[PDB]
């Protein structure tokens, strides 16, 4: 069945243009939107760039210099700043060190828990999260009169003391850190630092000053963000320094520079927060008088956590190429919205109710002329389809429903408008030859109600009964048949029946599936006669 | 060639609605189940939200204190814990330390490669990654009859020791962890805690009874993934401990809380478990009799990384527009499917094979009526394009071949359904007047096989020939036409060659490329003569 | 207005199939390279796969020993490695330390910025980043002449020293480092390591050799990078191994194993380098005669960043059924390009200019018929619509412009191909009797220019005014109509417009809005009289 024919063929819709101003003007705003829309997009989030995250790789140093009064010692980088190598470090603001702790037995801190009446309120070998110490069975006086559970641990045991307030090392608003960040971009092939030639050192970071300047101060840090540096040293906090690397790499429009902001990654410290600050314990190990003994120091102190976030675009072919196509049938979309205008004020609902009562819709009847000539309505060609007209009435029953063995006369069928036996009314109509209940399709008459009958017009004569007519259009088909033969008479009746089906139903289609009525039928039948048999009913073409 | 009317103009596709209830089953299925597909993947991942990442950031601390039978000692958070600040966390449940370590030089442990039988064996300044000093070409007695090669290193060289179980640490299952996590979504701008106002610090999360507590008891957390921490402690591991934060931060309903898995990041340590295990080497540096000695300590442990990972959506309304349109258009595949089946269904090689075979898909043969009522077959207008009909048959056939010098008579072309010269078989056909091979198109009889004529038929006498009719079609176009002129004879003349194309040929394209028969053609010219010139030939329109 | 009927009805367009050889070709290039391309989209990228990333967890170990020249000390990987547990890890190359520190006053370093003439050049408890002590009011003598503001500090003051090259542990070239990675796929429940079953220990990694051993060769990662190690090793750097882990888990095809890739993410160490290197200072604590010192250590050393990427992806039948949605429209881009290449070359403009000049793009020329054949043109149905035709002229006037108190002879209308009085120029016209600016629609002669008359002709004598064949097209409608009334003379009246509209105007709908001549609507009048009152003007159905 296929063929180099078959291979080269194309398929184009049938489109009718609708010259609607009000349809011109609907299609082209929204034309007009999504286009400005999408190009806006493509613009705005460079959609035609292929791009890639940053592998960074950031370097912090901390300077500055604290005067610590515990006596007065200083503290450098290597006494405050803990070995955080990577995005996060670590500057420690205040601390509680208990030094000189040996392994041994001591009273228990008086801690609620840890009070005790006599031997009997401490277990041996009891332990708890809170506890600091293997209890002992054992209750030792801790001083005076406080009789606390004896313990085996690091002794002296540390006190349970707040916070020391102001910040030991509240000067650390004065520390400056340098960040040295590189970005690289493997797939565009691209390798950047934000340190830059010819910078000076001497710099601090400025938001509009020196924005590009890597040395940051902490306490700047801190009130960019509207932090408290003084509150938040005393007990810690975690703060976020982000670095955003927008870059394009396109040499025509080229710039790849990191934009520093902060943004606190903690709760706000206030007099009545939840379990703020942020803390921890590490231990000094010394070997003195031949004994190991131990600095057990709680640090509270602010981690800055380096977040170094971006994306490296380039221009890229196939990008454009999708981007473009998503973009292609957003355009579409406008024509849906119209043809449903179409479909739904072309309802008769629209007539029957909203005309009337709107108003204001009254010039959108147009719809209706559109919906004609845009969409045609076909009917499943079944066998039970059948068509029924009377000469009384303007429409024709579209006989959808099988005979249940009664005459098609009395069948009801659905309306559709056109493009003597006891169902007969006309008087003419004969008893069907047919057998069993095929008879019912043939039991119609020309007319539903009582009068005269069709076949006494003229026009059925000298149209359907009409040898000359019915000869000259089957001359038309075949120029040399042969018109002295019975087929001929035959021919005749068939083209009778065709012309009545298409003289009272216009549509081929639905003179297809037409069934006369009795009385024009038997007419023809005599006008056409045919002896050699039974004469056959209507036969559905499928 | 622009104007105001072709700006506002709008274009509908020609639709031809189907009735067939098979047809409206299989499309109300496909819309019903893309609908039901599209609303559930909205509902379900919430693809009408914005929706942006977490910005977390860990802080854990871990509780409880172990006795360490070694002489006891015991072990708090400063003594196992190492400075791991983030996410990751470690928790030392084993160890070796060779303690009182000084620079020096040393006999090698007996390992199978640093044996020697004399000093020729070893050599001198030799490395190897198992080596644990740089050796001298001496070979000393380590102990008794023991000789192996000497190095200078950290001496007593460190003894090749299994791991020593039961773990020294076993004790870290009864450990708490207190894990404080803030996420922050910037866009959204909200930020948050794991940790809620009135929270007991007493609680231990448990999976049912509180799962809000973020106090994680780390034998708990080896005991819900079906670990055994005795085994892990012993040589070590890696777990995880994920936190999803899945928030959408709509205020009807708001929801933003963690929810805490736990998953092995280790292979499962078994008795022949291939090199497992999580241990590392560090030192102890103190200065003793003003000499610097070091204690190695081998630490084997748990390394808890903690992944929080979620994401918190918030209602956007461009989100959800474009995914209305991906969705919309999912409905419009229904139609593809049909037409496809309406296609394939209307080839002819379905009722030639298929259908007198299965017998099942009968009465799908209104697929060739919805075909004929849709698509419309159209040939290229080219100049070769030619079409050539006989009275003894029933088809048109196309010549779309350029003629090779060969009479059309002779030439043959693809079939098309109806919507004496040598090359004579009627015996009316008049020798070719045409010049050059261009008489090949004129010499064409009006039938393939010998016989009657079609001329003699009357109704080319009183249809083509007849000037009454053809008058009558002319006056219809120009209702003033002047009839005394030789032009009227030669507009007679085009009429009856247009007539005779579509009274033979049903399409008027079809028509437009007609070359009509020899004979025909000379009796047409006959009774309109021209005596000014030549006749013109068969011209192409196109 | 809704019925099962409504329910089941299916929308097909109605479309034209081209036989153009050369629409067939362009259409089944541009199916076939979509195909071809998203076929390979699909094998190449595995969009059929529901991809997952992996969760890795890295543990290194380094092992090599390293002599020392600064007396000769060794140095174990204790030593030079430093507690970074994860991803990332660091090996000391080179370091500079500065022992036995003490907290009391000394003179600072002769830096060009700590240099005084008197004691008024310094300042008391001045501090700046560059300063390692805070000041003291008093000039202490360094040495010799040189004259230094003294400072409270960790004494000595270290020396701003140059890096020593070459780096101290330079033979950290000769370290390996093993690195256990364990991945985790959840969602697909995939958990493998990158150490194999079988694999010995004393290989190392090897691009092609053994391209599978997980233990590297420092200075061959540095080599392998075109990197030197002794450059690098002086001032520090950062590097970087990446693990791509590329998995596909079905079972047919599954492989899932790293692959080790190095890339330098640090600037290159030149000769010139802006601010090169990796350094940090940390402290070592120790307690003697009762005091405590510190030996600060400038560390410069290379850290190593462990990347590990990739993604594990399984078969799933969602992920391939959206692809192919996605890749099934593709196709249909093919139809838009072709239809526009038929509306484009449709235009008068294409034959006018492009043609004439061109000479190429000749036969081009069939999608005037294609176009002709494909798309209908509508005009909207306003009132104001309306048509005009002469007889002199062969177009037909659209009149779109209602009319402003003017003869409608006079108004001119857009030109349309065809599918006595002062406005008068035949002399038969009579004077309208429609009142008010009525009758300017009524005032129209049957030509523009002066001349002969159309209802002279005898077509409209026996077509329009002839009773028998008016009177034959009513019975058609109605084969049953009474025509003894004098409706049946209105009837026969509204006919004569009707076929006077329709036989002057082809088309149907323009046919509609036909406004009939006054001399042939008179004629019209007076053969068929009405005598009950006025007559009715031009109404627009619409
Ligand atoms: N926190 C900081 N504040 C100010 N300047 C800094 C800071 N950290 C480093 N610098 C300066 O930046 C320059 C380059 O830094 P880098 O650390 O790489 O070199 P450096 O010689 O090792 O620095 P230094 O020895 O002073 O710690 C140096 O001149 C150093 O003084
Ligand atoms: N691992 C843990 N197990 C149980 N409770 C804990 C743990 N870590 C902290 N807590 C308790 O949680 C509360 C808040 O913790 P946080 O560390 O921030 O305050 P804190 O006073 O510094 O804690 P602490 O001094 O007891 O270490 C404290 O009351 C503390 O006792
Ligand atoms: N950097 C390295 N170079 C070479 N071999 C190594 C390295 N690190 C570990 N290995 C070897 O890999 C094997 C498994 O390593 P693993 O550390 O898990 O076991 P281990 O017994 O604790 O190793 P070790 O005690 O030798 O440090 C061991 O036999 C070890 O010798
Ligand atoms: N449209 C239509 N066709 C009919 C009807 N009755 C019969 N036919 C057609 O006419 C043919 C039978 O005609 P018939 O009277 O038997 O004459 P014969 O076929 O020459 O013997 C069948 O093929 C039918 O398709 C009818 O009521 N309507
Ligand atoms: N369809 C068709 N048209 C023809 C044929 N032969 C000639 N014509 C048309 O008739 C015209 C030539 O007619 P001709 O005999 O020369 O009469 P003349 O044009 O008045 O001199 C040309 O324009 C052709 O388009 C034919 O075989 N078929
Ligand atoms: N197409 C067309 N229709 C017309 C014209 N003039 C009148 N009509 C139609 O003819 C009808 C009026 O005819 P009229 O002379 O009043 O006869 P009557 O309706 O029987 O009284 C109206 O419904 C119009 O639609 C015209 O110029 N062109
Ligand atoms: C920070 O430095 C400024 C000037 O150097 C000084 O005035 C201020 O007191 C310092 N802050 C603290 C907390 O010491
Ligand atoms: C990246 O760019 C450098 C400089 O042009 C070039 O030497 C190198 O080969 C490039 N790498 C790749 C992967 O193309
Ligand atoms: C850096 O900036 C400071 C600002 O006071 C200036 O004094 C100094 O000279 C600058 N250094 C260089 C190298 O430009
Ligand atoms: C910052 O904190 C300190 C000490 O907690 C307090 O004295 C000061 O008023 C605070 N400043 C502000 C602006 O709240
Ligand atoms: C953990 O604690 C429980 C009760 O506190 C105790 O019975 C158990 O022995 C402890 N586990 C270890 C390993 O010590
Ligand atoms: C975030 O919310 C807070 C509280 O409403 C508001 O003060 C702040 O300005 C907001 N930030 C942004 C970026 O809108
Ligand atoms: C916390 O829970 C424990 C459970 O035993 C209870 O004893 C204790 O009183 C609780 N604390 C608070 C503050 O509710
Ligand atoms: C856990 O490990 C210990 C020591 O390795 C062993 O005695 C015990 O039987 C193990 N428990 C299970 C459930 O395997
Ligand atoms: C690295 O080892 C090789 C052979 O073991 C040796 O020749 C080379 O000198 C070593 N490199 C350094 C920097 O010591
Ligand atoms: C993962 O696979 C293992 C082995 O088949 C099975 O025991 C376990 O239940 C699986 N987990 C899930 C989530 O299906
Ligand atoms: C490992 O490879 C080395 C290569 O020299 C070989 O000597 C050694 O025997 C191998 N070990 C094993 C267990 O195969
Ligand atoms: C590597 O560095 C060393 C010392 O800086 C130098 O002597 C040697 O020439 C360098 N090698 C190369 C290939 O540049
Ligand atoms: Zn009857
Ligand atoms: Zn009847
Ligand atoms: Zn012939
Ligand atoms: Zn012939
Ligand atoms: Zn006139
Ligand atoms: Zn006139």
């Amino acid at each position: 069945c296929c063929s180099c024919s078959d291979v080269f063929q194309y398929e184009t819709n049938k489109v009718t243009r609708i010259q609607s101003m009000n349809y011109g003007t609907i299609k082209w705003f929204f034309h007009v939107i999504i286009f400005s829309y999408v190009c806006f997009a493509l613009v705005s989030d460079k959609l035609y760039q292929r791009k890639e995250p940053v592998i960074s790789s950031v370097h912090t140093k901390v300077k500055g210099i604290a005067e610590v009064k515990e006596v007065h010692s200083v503290f450098d980088t290597a006494d405050y700043t803990f070995p955080l190598q990577g995005n996060s470090f670590f500057v420690m603001t205040n601390f509680l060190k208990t030094e000189g702790q040996e392994q041994r037995l001591c009273p228990e801190y008086p801690t609620r828990r840890t009070l005790c009446s006599s031997d009997r309120g401490c277990k041996k070998g009891w332990m708890d999260p809170q506890s600091k110490g293997i209890q002992t069975g054992r209750c030792v006086v801790y001083e005076g009169n406080q009789k606390t559970c004896e313990v085996s641990a690091w002794c002296p045991i540390e006190a349970v003391e707040e916070a020391p307030r102001p910040a030991l090392l509240n000067s650390a608003e004065n520390f400056t850190v340098l960040i040295k960040n590189n970005i690289d971009f493997p797939g565009h092939n691209y390798t950047t630092r934000n340190i830059l030639p010819g910078l000076n050192i001497t710099c601090t970071f400025h938001k509009t000053q020196n924005p590009q300047c890597p040395i940051f101060r902490l306490g700047d840090i801190f009130r960019e963000t509207g932090d408290n540096f003084s509150d938040v040293a005393i007990q810690g906090g975690i703060m976020g320094i982000e670095i955003y690397w927008d870059c394009n790499l396109d040499r025509w429009f080229h710039h790849c520079r990191p934009k520093y902001s902060f943004r606190r990654l903690d709760d706000k410290t206030t007099n009545v927060s939840l379990y703020p600050g942020y803390n921890f314990r590490y231990a000094k190990y010394y070997k003195e008088n031949n004994v190991e003994k131990r600095t057990l120091i709680k640090v509270f102190g602010i981690r800055f956590d380096i977040l170094v976030f971006g994306t490296g675009g380039k221009f890229d072919i196939i990008q454009l190429v999708v981007y473009i196509g998503s973009t292609l049938s957003y355009f579409g979309l406008a024509a849906v919205f119209i043809d449903f205008l179409i479909d739904t004020y072309s309802s008769n609902c629209c007539r029957s109710h909203i005309y009337p009562w709107c108003k204001c819709c009254q010039p959108c009847v147009v719809n209706e002329y559109y919906y004609r000539k845009k969409c045609e309505s076909i009917v499943e060609p079944k066998p039970t389809l059948k068509y029924v007209s009377f000469v009384d009435e303007s429409h024709i029953r579209m006989v959808n429903q099988q005979l249940l063995g009664r005459s098609l006369q009395d069948v009801k069928g659905q309306e559709v408008p056109r493009p003597s036996p006891v169902w007969c009314q006309c008087g003419s109509c004969l008893p069907s030859q047919l057998p069993e209940s095929h008879r019912c399709l043939e039991e119609l008459c020309c007319r539903k109600k009582p009068g005269a009958c069709i076949t006494t017009s003229e026009l059925f004569r000298k149209l359907v009964l009409s040898r000359h007519v019915l000869q000259f259009l089957l001359l038309y088909q075949e120029p040399l048949l042969a018109l002295d033969v019975d087929s001929t008479n035959s021919r005749l009746r068939h083209c009778a029946y065709r012309c009545y089906a298409t003289w009272r139903f216009g549509s081929q289609d639905m003179a297809d599936f037409a069934i006369l009525p009795s009385c024009c039928r038997w007419r023809i039948r005599k006008e056409f006669p045919k002896s050699e048999g039974q004469y056959s009913g209507f036969k559905s073409p499928y």
